[PDB]
């Protein structure tokens, strides 16, 4: 897979965005939970 990737605002705030896309993209395909 490869999700929605940031780089426009601020580093830790955009880490949170990509980590949210990561958990979404996992829930989209495989049965693991957060
Ligand atoms: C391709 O392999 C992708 O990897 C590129 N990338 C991301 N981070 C990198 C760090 C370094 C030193 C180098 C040489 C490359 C790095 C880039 O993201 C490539 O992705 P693409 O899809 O091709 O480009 C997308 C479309 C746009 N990307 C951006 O604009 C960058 C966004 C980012 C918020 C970001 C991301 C998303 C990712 N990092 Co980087 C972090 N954290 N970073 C590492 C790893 C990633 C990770 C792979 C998880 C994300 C990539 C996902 C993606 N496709 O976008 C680690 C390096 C691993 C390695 N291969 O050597 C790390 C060195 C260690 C760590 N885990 O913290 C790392 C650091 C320290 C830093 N990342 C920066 C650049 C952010 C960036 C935000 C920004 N402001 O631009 N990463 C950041 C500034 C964040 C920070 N912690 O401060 C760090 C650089 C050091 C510094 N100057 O402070």
């Amino acid at each position: 897979i490869x999700p929605e990737a940031p780089g426009e605002d601020a580093s830790p705030e955009e880490l949170n965005r990509y980590y949210a896309s990561l958990r979404h993209y996992l829930n989209l395909v495989t049965r693991q939970r957060y």
